[PDB]
């Protein structure tokens, strides 16, 4: 039963990742025993060029896999940007996507399988697959950051069978296009290389709709590059239940996301405060409960319980905003609310059920 374990290497460090892999096995060996993440070491070697090492799914003889990766540092081809992967820009934004139907695991299985068929030359009139992968749902709920996320994931996760990932992030908004094109043939022509291209909001091109042109010809582009192995198109589209021309029969993979439910608003509004309390803008740090844990209590109210409590009922009332807005209250919260440098987490919780229900106010006041 494999377990996978992803190994952070510091971009100032020069060692071969065979001396890495070593010591973490070494490292893991010693430990032996859920999800758990080192970000300090007792081991020199792994201090000097590990920055964590993270598993991901109480056991000990497993089928072991780590992925020993490298941020490319610097950042970003116009109308696209472009980021050569692992990027630092997308590090942690995987994590910070929560989804509640185990989205994102089926998400990269399937593109995952779409590889490994590719890779060995499935032949696509007998067994289905493509290289088009489309996220569709209302705006709001993260589809652009998955397919970042995706992108980063694949490419951390197939290290033995690429060096490295791109993304190119077409601007729906926007001859020139056969120069841009150019450019994305020529990073593939590169097999040592995962290439993805996003198309975000595909369903502006038939909104947007001379503009004929423009469109046809991107198209013609996008089946050029789609016949290469190395390839993966990645796109999204705010429109959900409306077919679109022509990536929605493009398009072997499909999925829907949502808005976040009441649980995991939960899980979003525990990771902001969470993080507050790491930068101690929340202070004292206190403990929060789990739903999980406030289950096994029944919910009752005391000293322990109380705030998480106040939370879940705080997640509960947000029910119907996206996650774009969830992350963003604590930042409305603090700015309206406590405009101080520290609070206690009583009186965060408070400032962020105003602002959420300041966004109702609002939303309540575009209905009429
Ligand atoms: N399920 C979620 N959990 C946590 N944060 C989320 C979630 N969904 C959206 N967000 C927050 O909102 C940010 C922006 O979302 P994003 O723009 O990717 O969504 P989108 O509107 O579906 O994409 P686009 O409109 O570009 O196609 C995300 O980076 C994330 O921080």
């Amino acid at each position: 039963p494999t377990v996978h374990v992803e190994v952070h290497q510091r971009g100032s460090s020069t060692a071969k990742k065979e001396d890495i892999n070593l010591s973490v096995r070494k490292l893991l060996n010693r430990h032996n025993i859920g999800d758990y993440t080192w970000t300090e070491f007792d081991e020199p070697f792994l201090t000097r060029n590990v920055q964590s090492v993270s598993i991901i799914d109480d056991l000990s003889a497993c089928t072991v896999a780590l992925h020993i990766f490298q941020l490319n540092e610097d950042g970003p081809i116009i109308a696209a940007n472009h980021w050569v992967l692992p990027a630092a820009e997308f590090h942690g934004l995987w994590d910070s996507l929560v989804y509640d139907v185990e989205v994102k695991s089926h998400l990269l299985d399937y593109v995952m399988t779409t590889l490994l068929f590719s890779d060995k030359n499935v032949n696509s009139n007998l067994i289905t697959w493509n290289r088009v992968v489309l996220l569709h749902g209302p705006p709001g709920t993260g589809k652009t950051s998955l397919c970042k996320a995706l992108a980063q994931k694949l490419t951390i996760r197939l290290s033995s069978r690429y060096r490295y990932g791109q993304l190119i992030e077409i601007n729906s908004h926007s001859k020139l296009v056969t120069k841009m094109f150019q450019k994305i043939q020529d990073l593939i022509d590169d097999k040592d290389a995962l290439v993805f291209v996003l198309i975000d909001q595909v369903e502006s091109l038939t909104a947007a709709r001379d503009a004929i042109r423009v469109v046809n010809a991107v198209l013609t582009q996008i089946d050029q590059i789609k016949r290469h192995s190395n390839v993966v198109i990645l796109t999204t589209s705010n429109i959900t239940e409306k077919i679109d021309v022509a990536f929605v029969d493009r398009a072997d993979i499909k999925q829907y996301i949502g808005p976040p439910s009441a649980a995991a608003i939960f899980k979003i509004y525990l990771s902001c405060l969470e993080e507050l309390m790491k930068c101690q803008i929340i202070y004292p740090r206190q403990q929060l409960l789990t739903l999980r844990e406030l289950e096994m209590i029944g919910f009752i109210e005391n000293n322990v319980s109380k705030l998480s409590l106040l939370l879940n009922d705080i997640s509960r009332k947000s029910e119907g905003l996206s996650g774009r807005v969830l992350r963003k209250l604590p930042f409305l919260a603090h700015a309206l609310y406590v405009q101080a440098p520290t609070v206690t987490i009583e009186g965060f919780l408070q400032a962020l059920s105003l602002a959420v229900d300041k966004q109702f106010e609002e939303r309540k006041k575009l209905a009429a």
